């Protein structure tokens, strides 16, 4: 994949301007990267993590540390 395509779709998601976009826009966001994963999917990466289990809005530096680290299996979805 590549990164800048994660930096084009998050900004465009953050239209507030505060470097964050709302947790609703997490699958809305990985497939306009590449990704087509499912809530199955989704839920599993997020709740397994105690920082964006409950996160209200990732930030771009974020989701860097959830495509990269899941580039394999998320590039496995497809």
């Amino acid at each position: 994949s590549a990164t800048r395509a994660n930096k084009d779709i998050f900004t465009l998601f953050d239209k507030k301007g505060q470097g964050a976009i709302a947790k609703d826009s997490l699958g809305d966001y990985l497939r306009a990267i590449g990704y087509n994963p499912t809530n199955q999917l989704v839920q599993d990466i997020i709740n397994a993590d105690s920082s964006l289990r409950d996160a209200s809005s990732l930030t771009l530096d974020q989701i860097t540390g959830l495509i990269e680290v899941n580039e394999k299996e998320l590039d496995a979805t497809t």
